[PDB]
């Protein structure tokens, strides 16, 4: 429960993570949606769901300090369980990372899910997932098709995440109880 | 100069003000909009239009208290010399008027613009414009040439504002100097 996504540009990530709160794939709402751009068409995706978003571009705000003290407020106003980033492009900044430590996620290309933290390495990652160089490259499919898996990965670890079986503990992913190792993934032990 | 609009719906309204500062005859900006209502396409008219749109929703603040300290916060931010209400359905408070004032403008459908002055939309109606019902119009074709009149009047008393023309002394609105009669109007006779 108590989903805020922030996110730039259009919202394809997002659309995925709406429809699995929707049909119940995910136990949670999406409490509200982040942009620090306008344009945004994710923005336009989060209206047609009818939910709560709140483009906060800079330049607007005289410093980065000033704008992040700012989008932490309005985003601790929803009681966000999860921060999930997922598009967003503004350079984080310590005091971000560390105010939703363990409740942060994002997802980069090839295609992996991960813990946003301090560590040098990025943080923990959860769950990956490759996409062949098999030849039907009919390009513009290069990153289309990271793009399916992307649209299937996230809905499954932030329903993890909500069922509580996903925790952070000491910058290590655990997964149903145990420890996730480099580059994780599913059943258990 | 610096416009928020407030808007709950459709936001034909927002759209006439930001086509009225873009062509220049609103000397002043359409810093932000924002809106009680998740799915109003007036967002998506600021969207479009580059504007930076915030939404938020009665239920996600336990006292009306804090959704009110909540919207001042956020429309104090773009630092506002007119919010405008296009449309706004909420039942606002004395906190919110009291803070802005006469800053705070509305209109109403039979076209009278007005300045708010007490969280029961009473205040100074600064122009008025009536409209002609015919021999066989159907409720649209009247509400469509109200809508008209209020995308016309509207930006207007907000050119005369963002100009200094137009001010408001105790419950009174002034034009030029001159102390406007109860109905409004803008000249003398």
């Amino acid at each position: 429960m108590n989903i805020v996504v922030l996110i730039s540009g259009n919202g394809s990530n997002l659309q995925a993570i709406i429809d699995a709160c929707k049909t119940n794939k995910i136990k949670g709402t999406v409490r509200a949606v982040f942009s620090n751009k306008a344009d945004a068409f994710g923005l336009e995706r989060a209206r047609q769901a009818g939910i709560a978003t709140h483009t906060l571009i800079a330049s607007a705000f005289d410093s980065r300090e000033a704008y992040d003290r700012e989008l932490i407020h309005e985003i601790d106003m929803y009681a966000p369980d999860v921060v999930v980033l997922a598009g967003f492009m503004r350079i984080l900044s310590p005091a971000f990372v560390s105010h939703y430590a363990g409740r942060l996620l994002n997802i980069h290309p090839g295609t992996s899910v991960h813990f946003v933290t301090d560590e040098l390495d990025g943080g923990p990652v959860i769950l990956q997932a490759k996409v062949p160089v098999f030849a039907g490259d009919s390009e513009d499919d290069i990153t289309a098709r990271v793009q399916t898996q992307e649209h299937a990965i996230y809905p499954l670890v932030i329903s993890w995440f909500a069922d509580g079986r996903l925790k952070m503990h000491e910058n290590a992913a655990w997964l149903d109880g145990q420890r996730l190792p480099p580059q994780g993934y599913a059943a258990d032990e």
